Formats: structure tokens, C-alpha cells, sequence
């Protein structure tokens, strides 16, 4: 029977250089009290002279509680596919770690195909775990069916927060593996494939923790006049390539990123009427579609995480009546899976944290080494969307810093794959035009004028050849940044 | 009735501004007395001073006398996808012409969805027309279908060389477009999924040019060391890691590029007993996956061309009973599709022009400006293969230029994407690894040993972060070569 135990007793169960698995996408849907105990226990272990780090799979991001707490205690061996913790990104940064960003929808088959290790252990917050082992899920769902398939035991952790009424929110599963996969049967971003939980063998539960965890509340989101505007040219550009015939009259299906830019582009989608009643098939679904889905302005969400505030969620389970039939959580292998993406037509909307004159983009690291978050799903979908979009502020730090520059330091969108490019000064439509028009289009409608007439320079400086990229200083961007702390200052007779 | 004309009076349906799609995939399959014709009325209209260029769509490459002839007539307004003349490319990068390299697979629907302008006239060689508008290509298909669907006006070329017998060679079709699109049912790789022909309105067919246009022959192909290594490299890498129980036994679809190294690499797995017979699902079958054929060491060849030379081609038509029913030919949009691809697990091999030490693969640009042919289906393939290996000889003249840099001039392919990188030292798996991990691994077993202390101290110059990138010398060894001609010369004391 299944046995009941402490997140104490539950973390004696995980040993030295075992690889973790943990459920959940973002914290939503991962263990909020175990991996703090296994903290524990491996400082316990460090000071006591002895060796303690896991290796780590996860769906995406998750909680101080998880990330944050094991890297403090130094117990990382090895991290994927994606994290958004100050102290393991700091740790990572510092070299003290292994990290590699995968592509989301990749990491459930690589697993599978045995591309990383074993799986020893897998944590999982559930919403409820039957006795002929049954396990629902709570808000975020990753690649929970494949680590509790591929573990050799499984912790469960029992929040009292989510109800078991959620029952039916979630479509898990996973396909045959080549030469025997068919295809992944959804047509429409609602459609069921799989079932409303996942079945293990309860003899790998080595044991359930009791938890009562509940979701964090909105924290300070101001409005802010950059992002208005980009958000407004979004919705503004998509109505206008309906009308232009390059997007179905009936809209398609959109996918975004988190963010205050993403909500700003969210609210416009929904404040502008030639904007029809349009579904979700996104990574995870945040506060802003839960609201345009109470105003009908959304008719569905589909996701791999339902990241809300806790007032939002409350909402959603108070009343099951509107939202259960509206909102379906999917492991990131079929949330962000290029053939799903490819053939629903999905609108991609992603941010940048740099772009270039020819359409690449850096979206991980800042000045091309310091880590940021990693490529998450941003590839997944632009790669394979109907037409790929990549918003971001023109600029940064009272305007010192140039969100456009020659070439990225770090390449993770190129321009075979990116589309159209967004900020608060207008859209460039990149389709169709070669890297010289692409470059003059980016400058002319996106790069913040401060920096357009240095753009404009940097592709007069006699480089011949199909992309005007300047070797010797094609970086003067980024180095002037670290020289003087505002790359206004350039003059491109000083970078040669 | 069908009208049969001349290549002259057939170029007098082309005009100054059309937009014109061709037929076939690589030289293979595309027409070769029509497009000459439209250049001589395109110089004649020059010098009498009135402007003529048209714009291009085709699959692929295509022969000296369609992109070659029209390059030298100055008539190229724009090109895309992807191309392989001198010529053309020589316009391209003396920026005389606007080109824009795609990524094969998505050019059909992009071209539906409406993105690029409007097909004109469509030009195409043909093994068979019917009077009821059935059409028969003959070894190559690229975008055919879609630009016989979407043109005003059809041009045919009949090829005497191309029986009709060859019907049944072909899987012609295109899918419904989003919101409507279902799955592509292709769950082996000789699974048929449309018609061996293509069906339009014959009175779209503004004539028929009769041809007797034979293949080229197969030209000096000389054996060289370099290759063998790699070649065997590959091999012996996929043995091993199906008995690591990283690929499954029986094995997966292969795909690889054209060229020296990719004969090498064929004739290795066909010399190795280990590697099970197997089949391809491929961009272009050429003549060394035909050698193989016949000694049942490929079992079936799915590709999008056949680019044979004119004995195997020969051989090939005097045994439609062997033949027949072993190869398979398919648009673009079907031959390189993200969704079959990852389904079947197709393991992809492809050519790098240049790596850099943390996994990004350079395909297409020399010194980061001057095109070379396109990124053509590497990505398609790459993204999405079960396995993902990139192929070089590590140097080129005579050792004065290292394959493998500090930076990739350009990038093509990310971290995230290349999975395995083999030259003739060695291979380098890149799975499961960091930047510096992957670093030291492409350094010690790909890089040739004139560069890897170079290398490695290029990794120690005080750089913080999750990549080790030195923007003040990243590209020492490109600036280099430009300086010395010779990159071993590099000193990072004299770069910094
Ligand atoms: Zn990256
Ligand atoms: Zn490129």
C-alpha cells in the first residue's frame, strides 16, 4: 500500500550522483518541500567531507524551493533543459556547475532514446495518487509521464492546495518511439490524445509527503509605455496581414512568451476587435489569457503549465464549471512539438534579449557569455510557427544600451527562421528580403534612433559579400558598452 | 488541345517583372532549352534599354543553363531558395541581385500561405504530359506541384531521355493549410501518400517544348585520405552506438549531403557489416546510394532527386524491374519535413564549412560574407534528426585554415541543435555537455593538431560565464588568415 512519510524520510530515497527528475513546468506543477530536504542532507554530507550532487532534469524553470535551495547547497551536478534561479544561474555563471539549454519539446524522447543517463529518481507534486498507482497532476505538467516512467522509484508529494476535481485539465502521454511512432493526433489546439493522468506501478512509490502549498500572489507589474507600444504594434500587424491575406480570416492559434511585454501584447490581441475570439496553444498560460478567457475573448488555452497568481487561481477553482473545458495542460513534448506547431499554423511571439541588422537573435546570453534563463521553447516554436515574431525595447539603461546591434554575441534564432522583428518604434517584416533589406527595414522601423545613423554607417564600411558582417568590428557595440558603459559613444574610425 | 511550340515562342509568355517557379531539385528535374531562350529575349530587351529581370522560385540548384544563363543575362530580380552556380553566385555577392536562402521544406506552403508575391508562370521538364493536364516529372521534384497550383500559366519541356515508364516513381501531393491541415501519413519511409503525377487545368499549359536532353556524365571523383577517415569515422560511430543502446538495433533512415565525404561516409556503412541494411530518406540519391542499392545494402532511397550520372541514370531505366519499386521521390515539402523526419528518427549527416569549438555549425558563408550555396535542408534535417552529426575535414590549404575557429563567422546551426561533430582525428559527441566541456571534446578530437593548443588557450584568456566567448578576438583566426594567410600564426597576445 502506498506508504505515507516525511520530506526528511522522503530524501533518504535520493543518494550522491543520482539523477533527479522533477514534475511541473516553471514552479507550477513541481515538489515544493522534499528537494529542501535533500538540501539538507546534502550540506550535511559536504561539511562531513563527503561528496553530494544530483543530476537534474526538470520540464523548465521551478521555485526557489527546488533550484534556488539545491544550488545554495552546491549539490548540482549537472542541469537541463531550462532555469531561471539567481543562485543557480549565478553558480552556472561561476563555473561551479554543468548547464546545457535544450530545445523543450526534445528533452521527453532524448530521455527516452537513452541520449542522458539513467533516471533514478523522480520527485512529483501530485493532486492526487491512487492506490493502483494513478497520478493527477497539479499546474504544470514538463516531462512528469516520461521521468515516472523511466525512474526506478518515485516521491510524491500531496498538496493540499489543488484539487482532485482538476481531473480531466490534463492530456498525458507519450508516442512510440522510431521506427514505431504514428503521429501525434491533434488537429485543433483542443484535441485529447492521451489520459487525465498517468499510471505507474505503485511499487515505485517509496513513499507520499502530505504538503499544503499554495500558488504566490501577483507581485508589482506596472505598466509601462515601451511595451504598450509594442504591444499594440503586435496586435496592429497581425490584423493587418488577415486583411492582407497572409493569415486565415478566422486567425490562428498564438503562442507567447511570460512577461510584461507578452501581457501588453495579450491585452492589445484582446482590446482590438479586428482581433477575432482566438485559442491559445502556448507554453504556459499566465494571468493575462485566464482574463481575456473570462472576457470570451479567448476561447481556449492549451499549455504545459497554467502559471497564476494566487487570486487567479482560486478563481479557476471556484469555478471548474467555465474554466475546466477551456484550459488543457500537455508535457512540453507535445505543448512545443514542431509537428503540433507546424501544422496548426501557430503565431509565435517571443522576446529578444538582443537582435542584430539581419535578423538573428540572442535570447540566453548577455554580452555572449553570461547565461540568462536558456533558448526554452523559443526555437520550438519559431522554427516551425506560421509566421515567427520577436518583440523587445529598442533599448536598455536609459538608452546606453542598444537592443539592436551589428551582429548578436550569441546566435540562437537565425535568420532563416526568423520572420518579424517588433519593438516600440514600429515592425520589420523580414520575409522575402536579403540581409541588406532586412538590415535597412530593422533600422528604419525598430532600432531606436539614437543608434539608426551608426547602423546605417557600420553597413557602409566597404565589406563586400552577401552579409556585410565587419570581422574586426562587428562586436564594437558590446565592447564599447564595457568601455565607456554607453554604446552611443562608437564611431566606427575608432574600431579600426 | 496541348500546343507544341519552340523555346523561343515559349519565352515570349515570360516578361520583365513575372514571377517564375521551376521544376525539379538540383539540375535533376529542372527544364534546360526554355530558360536560355528567356535570357536571349532578356539581353535583347537590355540593350534597347528597356529593363528585364523576372523573379525565381525554384526547389533547389539548378543546372548552368537555368541559373547560369539567366545570371549572366542579368535578369535575376530575386532568388530563392537555394542555388549552386557560379555565375549566380558571383551576381549574389557583388550584391548585383537580391537572394534569400530558405529552408527547404518550408518554401511550398510559404509560397500558399501567400508570403512571397505571385507565381506567374511556371517552367517544368516533363517525362509525360496528358491532354487532361496529368503531369509526369521526371528526377527531381522540389516545389513542383506548388507552382504548377499557383501559376497563371504553365510552361512544359518534353525530355525524350525520361520514359513514361518511370511512373509510379513519383509521391506527388500537397497538404490542406492551417486550420485545416491533417496529418502527413508517412510512417515508413516508402510510404505513398499522394498520386505519381500532378493534375491541373491543361489550359494553363501555354505549350509543350519537345526535348532529348541526356544526364551529364559522372566527372573526376578522385579518393583522398581525409575522406576515408571521416567517412569511417561515421560508421563506426553509428555501429557503437547502437550497441550502447543509443539507436535502435535495427537501426534508422539516413540522410546525407552531396559530395566527397558523403560518398565516403555511404561506402563506409556499406562496408561495414554492422551497420544492417538500411534506407534513406534523403534531400538527392546520387550514385553511390545506387551502388549500395544494388547490392542490397540500401533497401529503399526516399529522397527528392535523383542526381545520378548518366550511366547509372542509363542503368537504372534499363532495370525499372529492380528499381521501380526501391526509390521514391517526393516534393521538398515532404522529403525534408520536420514532422517525418523526427517521427522516423532519421539520423542526419551533413558538411560543415566551418565549427567553432562550442557546437555552431557555418554552412553557408566564407569569412562570415560570401555565400556559397545555401543553408538549404541542413536545418530541416539537423533540428529535428534522432542524431545530428556534422562532417569536415579539420583544415583546408594545405593547413594555412583551420575547419574548426574560436567563432563561426556565421552561424547556421546553434549549440542546441548539433548533436555530433567528426573529422578525420576523431568524433566528438556534444550531447550531455556545456560549452567547455564540448569545447575541450572538439579540441582533442575533431581539431587538427596544428590548432589545439591554440584552442585551449583560447579557453584560458580570463573570460567569464556560461561561454568562454572572447569578443575582442573571437575571430583572430579569420583576421588572420586575411593578414597572413596562414592561421597558425594567431597569437592571442597580439589579438589583445
Ligand atoms: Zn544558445
Ligand atoms: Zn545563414
Amino acid at each position: 500500500a502506498l506508504r505515507f512519510i516525511t520530506a526528511e524520510e522522503a530524501a533518504e530515497f535520493v543518494h550522491h550522483n543520482d539523477n533527479v527528475g522533477f514534475s511541473g513546468f516553471t514552479p507550477a506543477g513541481n515538489p515544493k518541500v522534499v528537494p529542501a530536504a535533500i538540501a539538507k542532507r546534502a550540506i550535511a554530507a559536504h561539511e562531513k567531507g563527503n561528496p553530494f550532487k544530483i543530476g537534474m532534469f526538470t520540464g523548465a524553470s521551478t521555485g526557489a524551493r527546488l533550484d534556488g535551495v539545491l544550488a545554495q547547497a552546491d549539490a548540482v551536478k549537472f542541469r537541463t533543459p531550462y532555469q531561471s534561479n539567481k543562485d543557480l544561474r549565478n553558480l552556472i555563471n561561476n563555473g561551479s556547475t554543468s548547464y546545457f539549454d535544450l530545445h523543450l519539446s526534445t528533452l521527453a524522447q532524448d530521455l527516452r532514446y537513452g541520449f542522458y543517463g539513467k533516471v533514478d529518481v523522480a520527485i512529483i507534486e501530485v493532486a492526487d495518487v491512487t492506490e493502483d498507482g494513478k497520478i493527477l497532476p497539479t499546474t504544470g505538467v514538463g516531462i512528469l509521464p516520461t521521468i515516472c516512467r523511466l525512474a526506478d522509484r518515485i516521491i510524491v508529494e500531496l498538496n493540499d492546495k489543488h484539487p482532485k476535481e482538476i481531473m480531466g485539465m490534463h492530456d498525458l502521454c507519450e508516442p512510440l518511439d522510431p521506427p514505431a511512432r504514428r503521429e501525434l493526433p491533434v488537429y485543433t489546439p483542443s484535441d485529447r490524445i492521451g489520459k487525465p493522468y498517468v499510471q505507474v506501478d505503485p511499487a515505485k512509490i517509496v513513499g507520499v509527503v502530505r504538503t499544503s502549498e499554495p500558488n504566490d500572489e501577483s507581485d508589482f507589474a506596472p505598466l509601462d509605455p515601451v511595451t504598450q507600444a509594442i504591444g499594440d504594434n503586435v496586435a496592429a500587424f497581425l490584423v493587418s496581414e488577415m486583411k492582407a491575406g497572409r493569415i486565415p480570416k478566422d486567425f490562428l492559434p498564438l503562442q507567447s512568451g511570460v512577461g510584461n511585454v507578452a501581457n501588453a501584447v495579450l491585452g492589445a490581441l484582446g482590446d482590438n476587435p479586428d482581433i477575432p475570439a482566438f485559442n491559445m496553444y502556448t507554453e504556459v498560460i499566465q494571468d493575462a489569457v485566464i482574463a481575456l478567457m473570462k472576457k470570451g475573448r479567448i476561447k481556449f488555452a492549451s499549455g504545459c503549465s497554467l502559471s497564476v497568481s494566487r487570486s487567479v487561481i482560486q478563481d479557476i477553482y471556484a469555478n471548474l464549471d467555465f474554466f475546466k473545458d477551456k484550459i488543457l495542460l500537455r508535457p512540453q513534448e507535445y505543448s512545443n512539438n514542431p509537428e503540433i506547431v507546424r501544422r496548426l499554423g501557430v503565431i509565435t511571439i517571443n522576446t529578444a534579449l538582443e537582435a542584430d541588422i539581419f535578423g538573428n537573435i540572442n535570447s540566453t546570453h548577455v554580452s555572449g557569455t553570461r547565461m540568462m534563463n536558456g533558448i526554452g521553447g523559443s526555437g520550438d516554436f519559431t522554427r516551425n510557427s506560421y509566421v515567427s515574431i520577436f518583440t523587445t525595447p529598442s533599448v536598455m539603461k536609459d538608452g546606453k544600451i542598444s537592443s539592436f546591434v551589428p551582429m548578436v554575441a550569441h546566435h540562437d534564432h537565425s535568420e532563416h527562421s526568423v520572420k518579424v522583428i517588433i519593438s516600440e518604434w514600429g515592425v520589420a517584416d523580414l520575409r522575402g528580403k536579403n540581409p541588406r533589406e532586412r538590415a535597412h527595414e530593422i533600422i528604419d522601423k525598430c532600432v531606436h534612433p539614437d543608434y539608426r545613423p551608426l547602423l546605417r554607417q557600420y553597413l557602409e564600411l566597404g565589406v563586400k559579400g552577401q552579409t556585410p558582417q565587419n570581422l574586426d568590428c562587428c562586436f564594437a557595440f558590446h565592447q564599447e558598452l564595457a568601455k565607456s558603459g554607453d554604446m552611443r559613444n562608437v564611431r566606427w574610425e575608432d574600431y579600426m
